[PDB]
């Protein structure tokens, strides 16, 4: 069984060996970060089923991120397997703030009167919190008595109960038992902060991004198809057009505007925690599946992430209901599930990649019978799609070990992916960039190659490959999909099928 | 339009001029038949519609048969188009006998009592008649009082009153108004006349055909798979295993075997006319839509045949269920259409031919909408047949103008064709043997090319040969079919889309 | 087997015998009508399955009309069953005149030279055939050289070569050997006669009928809405609203206004003969199956007619392709098929009508797996059509022997033969007007009983009369539908599952 | 809205108030329960829509089971909401002891050796665990060094490292952070141990619970159908044959003997944390979404049950996967949702059942788009049945606010919920046993009434007791089942759509 439904893991302390010393131990941050220890563990992760690892802006600086970018270099040699590397914003959003005099937390028990300050660039007292809201916006007047302000992907509730104009703070009510810490997402539903469609921050983020060297970007909270254009140009402008965008819906308004997002983007990255918490969290299921849907008719890449396997970040085992939400997401036609705290922060980092790739090898087998998806509904638009219709018939008709593509920049693997069909897809590529380009695509085996000569025979490669892959043996049936001739052809035109020697 | 449903056109006097005097005319058979002009007639036909001609061996003698299959050679010389040449054979049948005196028929009126002879090598009287019965059985006791003895595809009946001993004569009441004519099938239902599996005139009526060179056999009165199977023989023994059988259902026991006789055959004739006799007539449309079913299901052909456009032996214009018909039968999923006494009898074999091309035309364009036949219920039991359904899926899948298969036995095509692929299919082959075999099969083009060359584009030779025969103009896509590269490919491997230039 | 496709049963002299003479026999018109004895001839067609005779008005003159409609009555009486009557009015239509002297009609062949006359109030002669134009229009100046003029149904082909000015007589040459009769309908392809809204002498012939008492009325050639809404005013006007109509579709004009026509009319009679001469042959079929849905979709009643079993007007078995059509206008969904020149001027009425209602009854069996018409796509648009949908839904579910309505005007029968359930209908109605309307409609078997009182039990009754009728036996399971209670409710409302003591 | 679909809520000392002190409380324990304070707060869970509350005598004693009981009737009085009684046994399960002391449990850290005792009869301390194995069966001979012995749904892993005879412990090393608390499942995959067929505990347990007076029994590990049929015969032997029994599936043996368990009992709890440790993790959503179809069509309830909202034990709201989890089960097409620890043993049971009722509102209205649950595919295998499919058929044609069936024992109601119509379904019975029995089928609101006499109108019944119950109001359509007439009826016979006055 080869895992079809492609894997994002959250990078974090929780592989990382600092001076010998492990995420927790007391003095960890204080020391130098082991880079050789610490890429054996992101090695075991990869072996495991991770495809793309993702580097969350929202919490390291620069020096953190691209230390730990590096690290994720030596650990695809040393996996002897290469990997996505996806940059994950802040986005138009607020976040928390530091304590007064060493204290971390306050024991917030539920129902005291306390407060928020709206002030910026300041720091927090346990009877007053500072909100670090990302540039520096004053929110004061947005927030009216009534709303909610929520710590934590909503694990702490405060009730705005009044508003004192003389400090600009909000007198809240704890609703219930929580901690508030730094760099933590808050959300204030149903309110109207205007945030600017790229903020300098993200700006920054992104650039640092582009210079270690990225395949994809997943844009925090993308409200219309302006916040993932206005990202599509600095990459362009960098001369770093291959690099692919998700956008993060995690909003009513980026809901609302689905059909430009999509168009404007490359993904869709189901952005759950936000999303639970901004939207009725009843009708995140419904958002999911249509989500899905509509992704997968655009020939787009669909990530389903948060709280997939929550649970692993203490314990050596996930609940019924995670493994359920793991196997539903594959089934209604994910290409990828992703990890949060359970591969960054967590205990069992490991554990956690290798349970998501068991459930999703099992959720795999049943996509025949209990599968969402309906290639037969599309309508196909080009001669690479009537090619990838074609492939998909061939692996309905009789049983397919492998379909194989030669392809300049993915897009036939892309098109093939899109029909998911029953085999795996071995994308033969010409470039390293378009190889970790079609990393997070459903069934793609990206593998770099030599570009073909016009005297080369591509169906000889093509089994060569797949032999030297390890994904066939003789006697098996193999699709092969081609333009030929090369420098000839325009497009994939050729559909062969094969029996390997 | 090019015209995906076949027509079979029997042959005879209607279209042959004799001694400048066509047939009718007092003194035509003492004349000798003008090949040329006869010839001019027939490529008028090919140039209809007619894809091949059946020469029925129930009428003619030897010399008659073999003078016209002659004609016919001339014909497509004239017409610059080849066809088919389809042999009928006598079969396991009764048919009738000559008058004493000059008389031709009596006044068969209604409710007298007459006779009918079952002494064989004999001739009738106005009382008497007789029955030429193929071979020279004696069906005396095989016939019971009560028993139907009809005249004339069931024209006239005559019902069993009583059994005289000492002649070996049936006594007979005239039921209805009608003609006794020679040669005319004489049907026995619900009696058990035990015929032989192979009787000499028609092994010598078959091993004359197939000195002439014949394409197909059309077997009359299949009643079981050893009926198919001794004609199997003669044509193996004779080195003409190209020759295709096409059993003819007409009875209960051929219904009874059907799935036996479809396996040891090439295709099935649905001979309504006796079938209509021999089993309630109310039955025959339930067995004509299952036998066009299961023949498709089989990859083999199948004919509709009989009163099709029965008026139009007299009149130009067919009946509304003449028409209703033959549109029926394409929307059935019939491979062929066939006319009998309309092109080799009648007074309008041209216009027949003819109006049978436009209906069959006009149908052709309903089958999207009301087609009977289903290729997504079928298995695909081989790589061949894999490669068919992707062609049916690639013309669904986007407008296709033509489906071009390089095929050396006609297998490919014939698999393509079981498809109903919405396009005309050009089969390309190298003998002339294949390329008359393909006529009948449904949307086959055949044409003759020169056997393709290790260094030869198979690709570019389908785009020149399709653009040669008219069927392609530039911007047209089409799906070409090939076993490549030619002396390594086992079978029909590759698929390619192309924009003709 | 109860036959749920009705039969329309053209009537005239060939049922009818005169002083002891059959039709076909020297002096039949000279002798005065056997009432009795032609009564008895047409009992035994209802006994056959004739559900309902037609009269055309195109033929003869309100004598033989009127007296021929007194002997069905006495038909029913001797029958013990009813039938409904059914007017078919000449409309904007040509017919050939009456001849000079005793000559009905006269044999034409190939290339003779006649005349035909525009002069209107004149009889033919054998070369100067007179026509009697609706409104008696001059269509001298409508009618150019090269039009063609055909005679009945088209079987008889007049090439117009020249017009003398002098007489207003159009120059014709024979096509085709053939007849022209009296009364028979003329036909002018390419022509825009300007027909008046409604004939004079169709106001006369419908208000002749409605008097006699007529259950429905064909209207030849509708046009257009305002052909049906003239004919429904004199309906309404005469106290006649209980009578249906049926619109003819016969010329292009109606099948461009197909939607509009159906919306005014009780239903449609597709008439082929003057169809497949006004439109291209070959779109017959295509226009048959394409009005047969539509009437249905509209709870509407559909009618077959022309050609159906041709053969059998002078022979005892109809051809293989006669037999098709019949089983497949069943197939297509028809409420009825009908007999014209076989029932009404043919040597085999009783027997056209027999093998009708075989081939009918047979075809009904295979409804099930290849009937075209899909209940399942109806909007219910009603609470009496959402009760049909659910007595459909019982017959399905399980062995129903048959479904027993109690309906005041037949509308829950309308829409439960609608949904083509599997059993039959039994439409137990409390007047004659209401039992005659519904012997067109699927599947519907129309009983006279009394109107049920608030204290009657409508379940009891339905068994009682489903028994008496002979319909159901101990053990088996009907549905009954009924407006319970009588005097509150509004509408068919209720559904009963019951098994026969 | 109305929530089709039921609640099954796990009762404990969380909504328990004891001596006005809350769960998690010093001195809770000591002080005695405030029986109306308790009643009070079940009245809510009533009141936010559970249908039914699940007592688990695994947990504590008879007398604390017994209170409970009194207090939920209690609170069924104050909320004027009548709910069901669901009995757990213990079955043939291993739990872990009481601990001697004060002590309810002890932390454990990973790498700690601690011994688990197989002598029956003692409590545990902290270094050496107790078991209570049912049958009181010595399992030291069953268990080899190298197993694995989980506590509490898998959360805390023990690894057998040696095995001391002198005693008969195991000594085991803590594999993961946890806790031991006293009564707690305990598993040890690959083993055998032989439990017996009913233990006597559990023929205590039950014939208290019954005593009581409980509407149902949810039997612990079901093997096979005897493990079904042991406690059926106690609930006839008893006169509670009313009991309706739910087998656990919780095990490979469970799943084997699914067909033969799901024929013995009246529904199926799908108990995802025993069946998670027992076979592997990733198959329990195959096997949910098999189990839900099979019940479904056998007529019968499924409860989905463990983990559904388990974040909600400690936080005011649910994770994404959480969420995900109750949504996917009632697409499935479950019956009912359950809550474990969320309602007996967490801060939130109140926010639990309210929480669970939101996404199963939501859930319902995606039912037609996305449910699993086809009843087309049904076969209608009685009258009664056949009903049930027409009143789905009338749903699906036209807008019904309510479907309401007269149902003596609730088998009507049990069919129209099978089929899973677009409409509540209003359960009118005539006593308590059958209304509480229908409490868990999915979507039925039973209601007690007077049995109907045979002068009764039975539909006016209906649509007062719909209106008086704020069902339904003027103007909106009901679809009304009963057997008529009372008396004379074998079974629900009639359907009726009535527009409510
Ligand atoms: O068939 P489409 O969808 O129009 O795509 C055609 C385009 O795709 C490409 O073939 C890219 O395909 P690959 O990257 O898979 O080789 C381009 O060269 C070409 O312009
Ligand atoms: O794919 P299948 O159905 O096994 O057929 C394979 C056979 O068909 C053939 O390719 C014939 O095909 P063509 O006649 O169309 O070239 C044989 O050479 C081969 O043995
Ligand atoms: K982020
Ligand atoms: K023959
Ligand atoms: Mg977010
Ligand atoms: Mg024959």
């Amino acid at each position: 069984m080869n895992k079809r439904v492609k894997i994002v893991a959250t990078l974090g302390p929780a592989v990382e060996i600092r001076g010998g010393k492990k995420f927790g131990e007391d003095g960890y941050w204080g020391e130098k970060l082991d880079v050789e220890a610490s890429a054996k563990n992101i090695a075991k992760l990869i072996e495991a089923g991770a495809n793309t690892f993702r580097f969350n802006f929202s919490h390291g600086d620069h020096q953190e991120q691209g230390e730990r970018m590096a690290t994720v270099k030596l650990a695809e040699k040393i996996a002897g397997k290469k990997v996505g590397f996806l940059l994950d914003t802040k986005g138009p959003e607020i976040r928390t703030e530091l304590f007064e005099g060493e204290a971390k937390e306050y024991s917030y028990k539920t129902g005291e009167k306390i407060r928020v300050a709206t002030k910026q660039g300041i720091k927090s007292t346990r009877e007053v919190i500072a909100l670090n809201v990302a540039g520096a916006l004053d929110i004061y007047d947005d927030v009216e008595v009534g709303r909610q302000v929520l710590v934590d992907d909503g694990k702490l509730g405060l009730r705005v109960v009044a508003k004192d104009d003389a400090t600009r703070e909000f007198e809240v009510e704890v609703e219930n038992d929580g901690i508030i810490a730094k760099q933590k997402g808050v959300n204030i539903p149903n309110t109207k902060i205007p945030f600017p469609a790229l903020a300098e921050r993200d700006n920054d983020d992104i650039r640092f991004g582009l210079e270690q060297g990225i395949n994809f970007i997943a844009i925090s909270f993308v409200r219309t198809a302006k916040d993932v254009n206005e990202v599509r140009a600095i990459c362009e402008e960098t001369g770093n057009g291959h690099v692919q965008l998700f956008a993060k819906i995690e909003n009513q308004q980026g809901i609302d505007n689905l059909d430009e997002i999509i168009e404007a983007a490359d993904g869709i990255m189901i952005a759950r925690g936000d999303m639970g918490i901004e939207v009725p969290f009843e009708m995140v299921p419904v958002y999911q599946k249509m989500i899905i849907k509509k992704v997968n008719a655009a020939g787009k890449v669909v990530i389903t992430a948060t709280n997939m396997l929550e649970t692993m970040t203490e314990k050596p085992r996930a609940t019924r209901s995670e493994v359920s939400d793991v196997f539903n997401a594959v089934i209604d036609g994910t290409d990828a599930t992703m990890l949060s705290g359970e591969s960054a922060n967590g205990k069992y980092p490991l554990e956690s990649v290798t349970t998501m790739a068991t459930i999703d090898k099992n959720a795999q087998a049943l996509l025949n019978e209990y599968g969402r998806l309906d290639s037969d509904s599309f309508e196909r638009n080009s001669k690479t799609e009537v090619m990838a219709s074609a492939v998909k018939d061939a692996t309905s008709s009789m049983d397919i070990k492998l379909v194989v593509t030669l392809t300049k920049t993915g897009h036939t693997a892309r098109l093939i992916s899109k029909y998911r069909p029953n085999a795996d897809i071995l994308a033969l590529t010409f470039d390293e960039l378009t190889e970790r380009g079609l990393m997070l695509n459903w069934g793609v085996i990206p593998m770099l190659t030599d570009a073909p000569s016009s005297t080369d025979d591509m169906f000889e490669i093509a089994e060569r490959k797949a032999v030297e892959a390890g994904l066939v043996e003789s006697g098996d049936d193999i699709v092969i999909v081609a333009g030929v001739p090369v420098g000839e052809a325009v497009r994939t035109n050729t559909m062969r099928i094969r029996t390997v020697r």
